[PDB]
């Protein structure tokens, strides 16, 4: 029973109204930064004992923390912005959401309604530039709407497949009194009616029934299956079946385990791959077949019977044409399929230990590699050692590019929401702000940002925000002085000519450029800089053992390259194995 | 005060609480054919007793019916249709209306709303396909919604600049039972705050001033004026200056009036063309520059001070670039100058009977001129009888194409809405319609459609909707057995090479075909036909006296042209002044 903070006959702003129906969305943060069209969001802000806001310092920083929220904790993300340019700083991560399906509502304060379509000040169409962008968004054109249009919102961006909802407020309606009605109903019935109902029997019959006349299953696991980590793990007892994983299913299936081929597609691992290229059963659980992962669609599991399962309708044959689709919760999926394999166990006799014995051999012959030069700091042993002093246990967020890739390979996820990556947008600058998020949704946690010296100086203005929040964030900063995953495109494909990617000072070309330890300190951040591969096991450790916020640079030799890598568009036979740029 | 067949706390259908809005609103008569997605509506209807329904037999018959019963009348027509090929149907009407400013209002059902995105049976997105064919338009998705959204079509489609506004209600909100609150205010608050002010003194009074400083004064009245009958005749009283007129604005001032130079433009009398183009002063009221009537832009008053009152701040300095510019209602600026005119009388001392008569002077050289051949009737002569059989007081629509120009430059319009035609879109198969609705809205008068005989056909059916309704309908059918207007630009420009412009039979080549005698049997309306000029006379007159429904079938000679004409993109030296077809 909510207990509202006006009385059911006080008329209060709308502004007020609007605070109230986050509460009681169960919104306890926001990440809101203030501007002449919001001011009266802000102060209703100031009157509410139960949300707390995070000030960033850039309204980017502001929708990404959001996102970080809403990654490592399953609950809405919700942003707020002023009108016009506070608007416009938030595009790159309202798109970043939608690639990525995650839940989030941004609130943009607008001019009055009479000033709309006048050119106002800090007047921006915010509504029309993120229509492809959003999964729906909003002009509130009055103070009576407020209560089912932030209803609608939270539903949409939750229920679903999630995504980011924009809802846009003009000052006037802030400022406007009213009564809200908390009983209105929502006006969804097109959406409601084409929710996905829960699975029939008579589909998840037929999947357990190929299951048992295929003997080389493969699970192809993504970003839908992260709220059925128990039944897939159960899933995965049941049948035997190897699990090869996205980059945004990491950890829904723990990384660590004996049948895990952990990543597949462009920069996977050549035993996952090679499962996917020889199966004749893909289960492709949450998945979405993008060009990443497949590769050519015609090569793509060649010769295996596909069965999608994805709450979208939309999805499902959008690249790849599946045998067998399901169009429900994978969640309610995997429980109805455990059934049935726990009751016809002995009846189906599933063993895939030849198909996994072929994959073991694979997994030993073509295992992920790194190689040490000299003293020099190999990046992917830096992750590694963080895998081991954290227990696999921190949340990992990650800039774009090649230490995102690294963090991907060289980390055991035990469970999901602990690896947050921007995967479908890559939005370099992601890290940091992502990195706020998930602190502040999950307070007692290991968060560290595995970031790039090109990512991480994108957005480094949250250093601020991180220590006036007295956020424990740690940044382990892969410093390679270089735009490192354009850099290796240019030495694979563009003979080493260098186009724009060295990120230091070329009058002083062997100094570390810029020295990140000063933006740490620029916000009382401490920080250590360690380039000796002895020191890395202790510089890691006492980043963890300080309390607080802590940035550790970690130089790298930029020629590492991330392998493997199957060229944009190939094959499996096009895979490549070998290489750096040196 | 309102006497609802409803209790205030009695929930009824939303079909019910929509034609209680339309009672709201004054509504009289309607002009709608019953669909699937209609029905409810339709039900509703029956049970109004104050509202009238006059069944068309296509839905474009409908929407120009409706555009008739307004443009005769000033009241918004109404025009209701079904979803998916009855609003389809409607859209020429639609189109019609915006480019001639005629205040409609659409209604159309819709399927359900759960339905819409489905490709349901049915379906058209009208909503999406008339947006940039209409005023504003609506997509109702609640039944609360139904009184605030049609205050605010019939709000919109009246004020400002009158045009169409559509309004899709789904099935399902018609059959929904509420009780509506007719205390809604209407969320219109930009539209409301960009209204026009009255005319401030400062520019009337400029105006009064740019007057009296000029020789050659010309004004140059269009579709604005349609209520400033009375105005416009007492600013022509004080200030002596002649009156040439858009095809819209005929009427406005009298045509058989000694101060009139009757219509400019392309087919435009030779003295009101002469006089724009020789003007110091253009007076340009209630008028929007088109093409038709400029010609070539920069040529048209190339020596004049334009003076340019418009109610749509987007049309001054659209096309032309005026000196002085009043966005305002030309009523309440006639109203103003008018005041300064008397007062300043004996002080002004406003007299151009010197540019009068250099006007009358190129009025007696260059009249409009017709020929006779043999007993063969000129179009032009017939126009002429029925102007002097009538008294100049019918109303008038026409058909497009040569009839129309004839019809507009051989009547004697005496008050504005007498004259409908379409005139910016130049929609054939308007005049039979627009009759209808003119008749209904104005029971005691004379209603004549001078329709052609290609745009007669293609609204033939609306015969039976004539005499169903028993309406005294008069069709002056002038018959030159081709698509006349096409004709004359194929002799002119094309060396008379015909591309299917001839609408008889070619295997009977001098037989009238079709016999349109035989489509008004077919619907019980008595008809004629007369060829020998002699005969016209009687035949208009039998035509007038015969009471109830009457076509006339008025054979001419094909090869008659309309002039004079500027040709398209010409000047005023360009003017064509004689030749024909033979
Ligand atoms: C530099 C870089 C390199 C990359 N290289 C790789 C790579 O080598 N390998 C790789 O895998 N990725 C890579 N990516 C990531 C990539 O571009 C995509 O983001 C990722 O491959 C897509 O993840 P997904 O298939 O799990 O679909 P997602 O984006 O996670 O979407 C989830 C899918 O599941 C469905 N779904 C959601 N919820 C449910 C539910 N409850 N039940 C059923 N279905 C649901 C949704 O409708 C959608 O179809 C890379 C990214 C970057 C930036
Ligand atoms: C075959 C054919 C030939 C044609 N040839 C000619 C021709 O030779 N000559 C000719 O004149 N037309 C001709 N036309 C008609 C033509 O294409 C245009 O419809 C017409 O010229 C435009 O009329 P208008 O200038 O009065 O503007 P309208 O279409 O009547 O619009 C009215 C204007 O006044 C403004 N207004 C409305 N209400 C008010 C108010 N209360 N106060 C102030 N302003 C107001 C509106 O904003 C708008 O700018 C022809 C049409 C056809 C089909
Ligand atoms: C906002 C933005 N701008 C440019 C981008 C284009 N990309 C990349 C890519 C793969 O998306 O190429 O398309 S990755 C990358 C360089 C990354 O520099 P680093 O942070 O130092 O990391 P590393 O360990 O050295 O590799 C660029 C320039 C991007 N994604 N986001
Ligand atoms: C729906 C529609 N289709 C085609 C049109 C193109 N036009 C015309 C024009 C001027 O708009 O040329 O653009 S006029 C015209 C022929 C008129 O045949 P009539 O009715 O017999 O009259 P008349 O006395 O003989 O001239 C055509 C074909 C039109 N406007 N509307
Ligand atoms: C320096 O100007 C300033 N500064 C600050 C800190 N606040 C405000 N607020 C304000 O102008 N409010 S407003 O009247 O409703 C308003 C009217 C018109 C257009 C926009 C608009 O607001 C939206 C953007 Cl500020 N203005
Ligand atoms: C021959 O079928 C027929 N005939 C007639 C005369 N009426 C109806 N009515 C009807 O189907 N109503 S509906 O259930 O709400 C409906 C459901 C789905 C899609 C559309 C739709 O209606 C809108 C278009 Cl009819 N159907
Ligand atoms: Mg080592
Ligand atoms: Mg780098
Ligand atoms: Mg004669
Ligand atoms: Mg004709």
């Amino acid at each position: 029973t909510f207990i509202s903070r006006f009385a059911p006959d006080q008329p209060r702003k709308g502004a007020d109204i609007l605070v109230e129906a986050l509460e009681r969305q169960g919104v306890e943060t926001v990440f809101a930064y203030p501007g002449g069209a919001s001011m009266e969001i802000h102060q209703a802000l100031t009157r509410s004992s139960s949300i707390r806001n995070v000030l960033p310092r850039h309204e980017q920083g502001g929708v990404f923390a959001a996102e970080g929220y809403a990654r490592s904790s399953g609950k809405p993300g919700i942003c707020i912005a002023t009108s016009g340019p506070g608007a416009t700083n938030l595009v790159s991560g309202l798109a970043d959401a939608l690639l990525d399906s995650v839940p989030l509502v941004a609130i943009t304060g607008q001019v009055p309604r009479r000033m709309i379509g006048t050119d106002a000040f800090q007047e921006t169409p915010i509504v029309e530039v993120t229509r492809s962008i959003t999964k729906h968004n909003y002009l509130v054109m009055d103070v009576e709407d407020i209560p089912r249009i932030i209803e609608e919102a939270f539903f949409l961006a939750t229920s679903g497949r999630p995504g980011p909802v924009l809802v846009d407020v003009p000052k006037d309606i802030q400022q406007q009194l009213a009564i809200p009605n908390w009983e209105q109903a929502m006006r969804l019935p097109g959406y409601m009616s084409r929710m996905p109902k829960p699975p029939e029997d008579s589909h998840l019959e037929q999947i357990v029934r190929l299951i048992s006349e295929s003997k080389k299953p493969v699970l192809y696991v993504g970003g839908g299956c992260l709220n059925s980590s128990d039944e897939l793990g159960r899933f995965v007892e049941l049948t035997g079946i190897p699990v090869a994983s996205t980059l945004m299913g990491l950890g829904s299936y723990p990384c660590d385990d004996e049948l895990s081929l952990h990543m597949l597609g462009m920069h996977g691992t050549v035993y996952a791959n090679y499962a996917v290229e020889h199966s004749d059963l893909l289960l492709a659980f949450g998945v979405r077949f993008d060009d990443r992962v497949t590769g050519k669609l015609e090569a793509f599991a060649s010769r295996a019977k596909i069965v999608h399962i994805d709450i979208d309708s939309a999805e499902i044959g959008k690249n790849k044409t599946p045998h067998v689709s399901v169009c429900g919760d994978v969640k309610l999926a995997l429980q109805g399929m455990n059934k049935v394999l726990e009751n016809r166990a002995e009846e189906l006799k599933l063993d895939f230990g030849v198909w996994r014995n072929e994959l073991n051999v694979q997994k030993q012959k073509f295992p992920l590699s790194f190689k040490t030069f000299g003293e020099a700091i190999p990046p992917q042993y830096a992750i590694k050692v963080l895998d081991e002093l954290t227990d696999g246990k921190a949340i990992i967020s990650t800039g774009v590019g090649q230490h995102q890739m690294w963090a991907a390979q060289f980390y055991n996820y035990k469970k999901p929401r602990q690896w947050l990556s921007s995967g479908g947008l890559g939005a370099m600058g992601f890290g940091l702000p992502a990195a706020i998020g998930a602190s502040v949704a999950n307070p007692d946690a290991i968060v560290v940002d595995i970031d790039g010296d090109g990512s991480f100086i994108m957005n480094v203005q949250e250093l601020a925000t991180i220590r006036v929040e007295n956020l424990p964030v740690k940044v382990l900063l892969l410093n390679n002085q270089h735009l490192g995953m354009v850099m290796q495109w240019e030495d694979r494909f563009y003979k080493a000519n260098r186009a724009h990617t060295f990120l230091g000072d070329p009058a002083q070309e062997d100094e570390i450029f810029p020295n990140m330890l000063l933006f740490a300190a620029a916000c009382g951040i401490p920080a250590a800089r360690v380039t000796k591969k002895a020191d890395l096991r202790e510089a890691i450790q006492t980043m963890l053992d300080t309390p607080g916020p802590y940035l550790l640079d970690v130089i790298c030799p930029h020629q590492e390259h991330v392998l493997p890598m199957i060229p944009s568009g190939g094959t499996f036979n096009d895979v490549i194995t070998e290489g750096d740029g040196r």
